[PDB]
């Protein structure tokens, strides 16, 4: 089971007001559209960890995270009315963000809006 990251209901959030589509995400930082991460705490976006075979992302979201130590963040693309991939650099684990609704919307994002990749 992923268990309540212990940050889902304390997460001081900052305002960002760029607009955020439902779908074609691109990483702030390089080219990469697979394996993104929208970080709650800033509105950030950016891409995953490479791979071991050097596919993958670029580690921006990773590296934003070792410079920020903003923990939450959320895969762009599993966003549906049900709920989200959602992953803590803090815990190390996927967890759960029961306030994820609440911190989406802090970003402009309507969660029955979102496409599914
Ligand atoms: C806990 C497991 C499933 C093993 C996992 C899943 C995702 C990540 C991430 O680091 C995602 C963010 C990124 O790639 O920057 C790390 C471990
Ligand atoms: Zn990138």
């Amino acid at each position: 089971v992923r268990q309540v990251s212990k940050h889902a209901f304390s997460l001081k959030q900052l305002d960002n007001p760029a607009r955020i589509p439902p779908c074609g995400w691109k990483c702030s930082k390089c080219d990469m559209r697979e394996n993104l991460w929208l970080n709650l705490t800033d509105g950030s976006i950016l891409c995953g960890r490479r791979y071991f075979d050097g596919s993958g992302g670029n580690n921006h979201a990773v590296e934003h995270y070792r410079e920020t130590g903003y923990p939450l963040a959320v895969k762009l693309g599993t966003i549906t009315p049900d709920g989200a991939d959602v992953y803590s650099y803090d815990e190390d684990d996927m967890v759960l963000d029961p306030s994820l609704a609440e911190h989406l919307s802090h970003f402009g994002i309507d969660m029955l809006k979102m496409q599914k990749t």
